[PDB]
């Protein structure tokens, strides 16, 4: 088997993706933020506390004929802006782009925090990191990933996210045609539950590659791209005014300026992010002031390729026995 599914942006600075999921019978079509970064399959519902429900799509379990309440289950999960949520747990049937899993955990919310509430686009999570992460308690449940993987024709997905621009997610099944060149592969550690791997170097604009390892994360779940703070100054230091910015929380950069490209490299192949994706526009309404698309990770404790770094690259989570990760240029 195979699915196919489109994911859009969530507003004009690709701040998140969605991508639509039918959850339950009748189905009820649910637009949820896939995330590389995390191993929890979670809905905005009905049980979730009404003052916290704001213009999303909520599941309705005791609207699904095959919904079953997963006896004595909770979850709760944090992330790394801050943000929370949890609930109690069903299983139901899920299918996203054509591919269905029976028996899916579809994590219930109960309560979210104030930043999923202020985000009406985003329905839920859909986690693809491994399954080790997963919160549910006392009996850990399996990602949609995991779940199909033996029905798929290759036990593979790929993310091919857009700049200003829809995108895709396939699983089971590389599309040939969505990638320009090669797929570079490179070995991937599960160590710590995610699609953790080493980039081979940078280059900042035109500049010389710079040959060092990053160990870092690959996370759709993630606007920015989050690097050591080496990397970071001498990325800033290319465009004039920009200042790390203790009150805004990283590097800003005045709106005028035309940024540099920035390129990562995976083996011997490299990835370029063209300037453009790396601005997220003014820091409030009206300012000249705009926020930087690339961030120190000093303060995360792991460098994470999030969307600003995967949207320049077709890419490929190969959950075969031992796992890889290839990206391609597109
Ligand atoms: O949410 C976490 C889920 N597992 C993978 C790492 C991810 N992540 C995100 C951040 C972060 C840090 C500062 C500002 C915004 N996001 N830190 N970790
Ligand atoms: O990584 C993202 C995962 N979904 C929740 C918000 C989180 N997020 C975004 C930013 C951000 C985006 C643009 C400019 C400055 N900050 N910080 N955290």
């Amino acid at each position: 088997s195979t699915g196919s599914a489109t994911t859009t942006p969530i507003d004009s600075l690709d701040d998140a993706y969605i991508t639509p999921v039918q959850i339950g019978t009748p189905a009820q079509t649910l637009n949820l933020d896939f995330d590389t970064g995390s191993s929890d399959l979670w809905v905005f519902s009905s049980e979730t506390t009404a003052s916290e429900v704001d213009g999303q799509t909520i599941y309705t379990p005791s609207k699904s004929t095959t919904a079953k309440l997963l006896s004595g289950a909770t979850w709760s999960i944090s992330y790394g802006d801050g943000s929370s949520s949890s609930g109690d747990v069903y299983t139901d049937t899920v299918s996203v782009g054509g591919l269905t899993v029976t028996g899916q955990a579809v994590e219930s919310a109960k309560k979210v925090s104030s930043s999923f509430t202020e985000d009406s686009t985003i329905d839920g999570l859909l986690g693809l990191a491994f399954s080790t992460l997963n919160t549910v308690s006392p009996t850990q449940q399996k990602t949609f990933f995991d779940n199909a993987k033996a029905s798929l024709d290759s036990p593979v997905f790929t993310a091919d996210l857009g700049y200003h621009a829809p995108g895709t997610y396939n699983f089971g099944f590389i599309d040939t045609t969505a990638y320009t060149g090669s797929i570079t592969y490179t070995a991937v550690s599960t160590k710590q539950g995610f699609w953790e791997w080493t980039s081979t170097g940078y280059a900042v604009g035109s500049g010389t590659f710079k040959s060092t390892s990053i160990d870092g994360i690959a996370d759709t779940g993630t606007t920015l791209l989050y690097l050591p703070a080496t990397v970071v100054s001498a990325y800033w230091a290319q465009v004039s005014g920009a200042k790390s910015s203790s009150s805004v929380g990283g590097y800003v950069f005045p709106c005028s300026a035309t940024l540099p490209s920035f390129t990562f490299g995976v083996g011997s192949a490299r990835i370029v992010i063209p300037g453009d994706y790396i601005d997220f526009g003014p820091i409030s309404t009206g300012s000249s002031s705009c926020f930087g698309g690339i961030q120190s990770s000093a303060g995360i404790g792991i460098n994470i390729f999030g969307d600003v770094a995967l949207k320049a690259a077709f890419v490929v989570f190969n959950g075969a026995t031992t796992p890889t990760l290839g990206f391609a240029s597109k």
